[PDB]
């Protein structure tokens, strides 16, 4: 059920001996020695990732290095597509603007900051939470001259149960990290969009990287005199694989929940947030499928932006899903009514004013968010050409010295990356009209982008006529318009340029919305500090994990599949005779690699292949992650790698607020089948002989 | 494979059905000189199955079994398609015109009579052992002088089985006096609608009630004010001891067709021709009115049903290619006739290697010609709206060409345009779907081969297909109602000889018929080959494990209660409950809307004694037996030939089941009878049903 620091491993070590673990505590997270702990890392400051040898290998997922296997791919050598694998250490390829942080140490200095803190003053401060609040207080303690005095390594405080404990990190940062070896997209990308977020599912989310450091094993950025990394602690990788109801563990960086919402703030994500984005989406998301079906080059230029948009979209579904059948707002009603009740018994009232104040707060900005929402979701990402250019000021002051022809190149420039390659006028003025038909009919007159009240005004209510009207008169309307613009070039053009005064009143009228509501999460954010020390007073720390805020949290559950709807169950574990089920040639997300197909049909699965014979693919467990755990490692009850995380359910999104023991997963990749798929597919034994696997 | 067996053939069954778990005494079931519950199952309606459920006549059989009858008497006072219907008396069961109920009475093995008759050969190859009007000849003279007459309600008749190797007499008996009694609201009748059908799980109650009614002494009689209920030589038991899984239930009922027998290069034929091609054509047909339907909000109005027909029997089409494709069904086939051509080889008779070599020429020399044939159909009879338009008789083009006659042929051609430009034809989308479907054709159907008026494409449009189409509509007489009164005001034959759409029309049912008669004679080399085939067949492994095609005559077929993994890391329970009903409810989809009384009795927990032992409220169940069209409403039993369910659907993964039974897959779906129970009590509130029916605990 929960995330939790590594401080409350001695408060959760009784259950999880009774669930099945078998290692010692200390070889798990020892506070003043060397543990497991030691070899989990933050992959590039979003993602987790661990070290699997003593050469400084790493395993995340496919989807965590995309980026640095799109940016070392070519037409010549395309490894997104074909896959990776460096033959030799000196093949290994550097990447730029890349890092893995190891936490080094982690300290409780609750008295310390609430010490600091006494000296404040104003009662309303919100320094508990800043940042830059926090690293002076970090930078007092560590010392002035910290990192000079221990090099690689760095400090950081951080607030949890908002902010009523605070614990530093000692952070060790690595940038010169390697691409080591990856699967092709046909493997690390199987499902594709079809199966994000989806189980059972068949894809070997994987890419390995390899840790550099100087002679002493030191951080050092990118040189070609750097030699691996020998860390402290490495992953022993398991072959014994997964039975149901077999304990596991993570270790990892799930980056945000809300478990301590009121039951009015999941009133108000489901009313405002999730439906606002649901209906926009919708609109967006049908207008650009009929195109894309219709116009084979529309597809290719939108189909990177409809599975963009997609994604959000699909979460918000999963989210109202668990809201409306799950019964989440009246979980957060009955937590907050037992806290009221005994704040009452107590003769402390200040726990139910708290409650309070979050109440009326959400209901004072109920129409602001609700037109930020509105504005954001159906206007600043649902229309393209509200992201047009819009001269700057000294744009306008060089255009009215040939610092003009500087203007206008640079104007050009950016009208360049608007209408692009992927870029439709024709398809963003059906969007547009289909999205400004639904914002008008929902934000009255009088708060409209100042621009949209031509829409009556000028336009009789014509919505296709106002679009019309913004691209035949626009210098952004088309090439030809912005070239006889750009040669003739007056100031008095562009302040009454239709699409310039469109994209400029939309975001003057998104920043005054986003000024005006931000004031409100102030006293919410004061009023949650009284809030969870009272359910902390009351029920303690067991059961009540702190908030995710990409820091390092365990969890702990069993390999288990479950049951989504009546006389349907999904078991534990996927099989490549799945991936083969999938297999389409003719659709891009289903193709399945021709030396994987191979294996399967000859059965080479050598010692990776279950006691029956079957390949197995992917497992699901009971374990709570999000957003941040993508490439955490996943434990077996003696400690050893057993797979990747990769994902969760879309039934679990709604886990963020409250677990769901009965259908919330993580959706990991069984290491075996990684092991199969670096063996057989990209034949790199150097990289199983470096490993550490135990039978 | 599992089959669909004969009641002749209960005997040498029986021993593995009491293995499999059957307690009943074999002749309580099926005995030829004396009542047993096959005397409950009914032939409803010409195509269902249906059963009786007490001494006074009550029949059940499936929703979308009395669907026509619900509907014909609902209206905007009473709707009883919306709301359901429940007769609170029999002197309230509404009567229905054109409904029948047959009983079989009794069955017999004519075998060698009619091969006897038979041997007065005068050509060999005379397809009369086959012949509806031959065979009941031969029952009449069997059967003897004006029986009908001399019997009033039974009638007599012969059928062929095991492809001419074996012949059944059957004296049915038919009431037509079948009165409405109880149905729910589609809500329930019809849960799932088109998402749902071919699938499971599965969540509705697809069951009506109905009541035969007949003369003072129980003889058939058509409908009168004086007819009475009929009391019955048997009915069936409800139980509500419910299901367990891997509990044996069997089911009796009348499945239409099965292609047992078919040779690796009929599946193959099947396939690549009739399959693909089908696919192939309502996917595009399907796609354009989509994109149209959810265009123009009215246009969904008018194409739903149209849209709704058509996937149909391509979703059926799609699952039959999926079990080719992944369960070896080509295979299984050349194995079968593999065995049967080296035992053949051994007894030193070639007849029967002969036979498939004769199957296997037939099908290779016809393949052009069906390819044409399913192209045509598919593409441009089914296809195309404007294939359908108004063609001038040879009477109605005389009568154009000196009498008062000319008004008279003018009205009959206007009614007949009226029928096609009706309230639910766009001729905008009818073009639409015209280019993409002549597109597809003309792709694959070389100029020497169309339609005369398809050749105009490539001669008169230089292959502009649009411009084709848009032609034959701003020209033909039949393209707007204004184009039409324009004709009926000044009628010339000149006009209507030249009128593109006529001209269009005319040449693609030209072409239709012709490769039609073409294909015919196709037919009767492998319906002869197959004779000496299944002969062999049966000669080689016996009249044991494998059973007589379907061929709507009445039928046993015996299973276990049980789920399936339809993929990998999925398994679909035998059982599915309330709780997926509710699970599934979307007030603004029409398909999955759940009836208030319903959604109550769910929230309420009032199951009554209908609930299972855990407390949850069963809806429906699948099993292992075989069943297909025809079957829809058959009963279910129990090992002791209690009713359990009805048989409503089986699941797509099942499709291929009838050119072979898919163990791990192909399931019956059928509505659980104490959630039958649950809606006629709870949410009928029919009382006098549960009170006439016996109910065992
Ligand atoms: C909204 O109008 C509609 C009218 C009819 C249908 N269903 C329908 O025709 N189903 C069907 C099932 C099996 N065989 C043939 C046809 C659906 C929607
Ligand atoms: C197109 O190629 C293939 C088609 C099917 C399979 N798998 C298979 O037999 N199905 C299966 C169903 C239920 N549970 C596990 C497996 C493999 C390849
Ligand atoms: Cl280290
Ligand atoms: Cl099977």
């Amino acid at each position: 059920e929960g995330m939790w620091l590594m401080q409350q491993l001695g408060r959760k070590y009784a259950q999880m001996k009774e669930r099945g673990l078998k290692m010692k505590e200390y070889d798990l997270y020892n506070p003043n020695g060397t543990s497991l702990k030691d070899a989990v890392v933050l992959f590039d400051g979003g993602c987790t990732g661990e070290v699997v040898s003593d050469r400084g290998l790493v395993l995340t997922n496919h989807h965590c290095g995309y980026d640095m296997i799109q940016a070392h791919s070519t037409l010549e050598h395309n490894y997104l597509e074909n896959g990776f694998w460096a033959m030799r250490e000196a093949d290994e390829l550097p990447n730029k603007d890349i890092s893995v942080v190891f936490i080094d140490k982690i300290e409780d200095v609750t008295d310390y900051v609430k010490k600091e803190l006494k000296a404040i003053k104003d009662p309303n401060s919100m320094d508990y939470l800043s940042p830059k609040y926090l690293q002076k207080l970090a930078d007092k303690k560590a010392g002035k001259n910290f990192s000079a005095k221990n090099p690689g390594l760095s400090v950081e405080i951080k607030a949890f149960y908002g902010g009523n404990l605070y614990l530093m990190f000692t952070k060790k940062t690595y940038t010169d990290v390697r691409l080591v070896g990856a699967p092709p997209s046909s493997i690390g990308k199987f499902g594709a969009d079809t199966d994000n977020w989806i189980w059972p599912r068949h894809t070997g989310d994987f890419s390995i990287f390899r840790i550099y450091a100087d002679k002493n094993g030191n951080p050092a950025p990118y040189s070609e005199d750097n030699v691996p990394l020998k860390p402290k602690r490495f992953f022993n990788i398991s072959l014994g694989g997964v039975q149901e109801n077999d304990y596991a563990m993570i270790m990892g960086f799930p980056g945000t929940t809300h478990r301590y919402f009121t039951a009015s703030e999941v009133d108000e994500w489901k009313s405002i947030d999730n439906d606002i984005r649901i209906r926009m989406r919708d609109i967006r998301q049908g207008v650009m499928l009929r195109e894309m079906l219709a116009d084979p080059q529309i597809k290719i230029m939108y189909s990177a932006k409809y599975a963009a948009s997609q994604n959000a979209y699909k979460r918000a579904i999963g989210a109202n899903w668990a809201i409306k059948t799950r019964g989440l707002r009246q979980n957060k009603q009955a937590m907050q009514d037992r806290l009221i009740a005994w704040g009452a018994k107590q003769g402390t009232p200040r726990y139910e004013e708290a409650v309070h104040e979050i109440d009326a707060t959400v209901a004072k900005r109920a129409d602001l968010r609700r037109r930020y929402w509105m504005i954001e979701e159906g206007i600043i990402r649902g229309i393209e050409f509200a992201r047009s250019p819009i001269p700057t000021e000294d744009e306008t002051k060089a255009l009215q010295a040939s610092a003009r022809k500087e203007a206008i190149d640079k104007i050009r420039t950016r009208y360049s990356k608007f209408a692009n390659k992927d870029y439709s006028a024709e398809v963003d003025k059906k969007v547009a009209v289909a999205m400004l038909t639904e914002y008008l009919k929902e934000i009255p007159y009088e708060n409209l982008p100042l621009h949209l009240r031509l829409v009556k005004d000028r336009f009789a209510g014509d919505v296709q006529a106002y679009v019309d009207d913004i691209f035949a008169r626009s210098v952004f309307g088309s090439e030809a318009q912005f070239d006889a613009f750009a040669a003739v070039p007056s100031v008095e053009k562009l302040a009454e340029d239709p699409m310039v005064l469109f994209a400029s009143s939309v975001f003057d009228e998104y920043r005054k919305l986003y000024n005006e509501l931000r004031p409100y999460d102030d006293p919410i954010l004061r009023a949650q500090r009284t809030y969870i020390a009272g359910l902390l007073e009351m029920d303690g720390d067991q059961d009540q994990f702190p908030d995710a805020n990409l820091t390092l949290r365990f969890t702990y559950g069993q390999v288990k599949g479950y049951s989504p709807r009546d006389n349907v169950y999904y078991g534990h574990q996927t099989t490549l005779d799945g991936v083969m089920e999938k297999e389409d040639p003719d659709n891009w997300e289903f193709v399945v690699d021709p030396k994987l197909k191979a294996v399967y049909e000859r059965k080479d699965f050598g010692r990776y292949a279950d006691r029956s014979g079957r390949m197995p693919v992917a497992f699901c467990a009971t374990t709570h992650t999000t957003g941040g755990n993508s490439g955490s490692p996943v434990m077996n009850a003696n400690g050893e790698l057993i797979g990747l995380n990769f994902d969760r359910n879309w039934e679990g999104v709604g886990g963020d607020i409250q677990y769901l023991a009965d259908y919330q997963r993580s959706i990991i990749v069984d290491i075996r089948y990684v092991l199969l798929v670096i063996d057989k597919v990209g034949g790199c034994q150097r990289l199983l002989d470096e490993m550490n696997i135990v039978p």
